[PDB]
């Protein structure tokens, strides 16, 4: 029952309720000659909407505004962007412009700006080592430390056991190393046992980009990334 990277068309955004008042956000970008999906987190907050990243663009996350405002109706009043990515801030401009108040890392806000693409606006405190943890509104963010990049957050929803890794956590049809050329992949591991050993009780995993799963899909993650290091 989850959207699959053939049933979205670029432009479009599915929502997929996995809990009360937690959803995914699905929508599809081309890249390279091939079509990719990806994956972010719309958590209830009281009567407002907390987002957790873009949808990979201008044009997608207008769409997803407009998915949101029709098919949940509450507002969406914070985002957060875990990492510096075009999948996870391109398409800030559109939510600031919306009165969406953004929020990334200092370190993603950084590298953000070195590499031209769009500034969430607001710093999040709290993030700066290896093992942090804060609360923002109906989630906890952790910074398990570099993995897919040196800045990625993860985000944990208590109420739901829902675990949102971002690009640090593969899903299980990724066979082959995704983009890495700002990885840390000798500390990609190392980082995923961080976030093993802060929600073990984590009940729903989803990755960056496609289907997903149980906490498997770390320790997966984790042999995909130390195949590659040994290619
Ligand atoms: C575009 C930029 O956002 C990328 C990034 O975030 O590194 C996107 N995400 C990933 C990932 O591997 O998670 C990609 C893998 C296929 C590309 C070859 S494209
Ligand atoms: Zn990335
Ligand atoms: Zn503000
Ligand atoms: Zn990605």
């Amino acid at each position: 029952e989850y959207p699959t990277v053939s049933e979205i068309p670029v432009g479009e955004v599915r929502l997929y309720q996995i809990a009360d008042g937690v959803w995914s956000h699905i929508a599809t970008q081309s890249f390279d000659g091939a079509v990719y999906p990806s994956n972010g987190l719309i958590v209830r907050d009281g009567d407002e909407l907390l987002l957790i990243d873009t949808a990979w663009g201008a044009k997608n996350t207008a769409a997803l505004l407009a998915e949101i405002e029709k098919q949940i109706g509450l507002p969406v009043t914070r985002a957060v962007s875990t990492h510096f990515h075009d999948d996870r801030v391109g398409g800030v401009d559109v939510l600031r412009a919306a009165g969406v108040a953004t929020y990334a890392s200092p370190s993603t806000r950084r590298l953000a700006e070195v590499e031209g693409n769009e500034i969430p606006t607001h710093s999040l405190e709290g993030l700066s080592s290896s093992g942090d943890a804060v609360r923002f509104g109906p989630v906890e963010l952790f910074y398990p430390g570099a993995a897919h990049s040196t800045d990625n957050l993860v985000v944990y929803v208590p109420s739901a056991s829902v675990l949102y890794g971002g690009c640090a956590i593969y899903e299980l049809s990724r066979t082959s190393a995704g983009n890495v050329a700002d990885a840390d992949l000798a500390e990609w591991p190392t980082s995923i046992e961080r976030i093993q050993q802060h929600y073990p009780e984590a009940q729903f995993v989803i990755p960056g980009h496609g289907l997903p799963g149980g906490l498997d899909l770390l320790k997966h993650t984790t042999n995909v990334v130390k195949a590659h290091t040994n290619r």
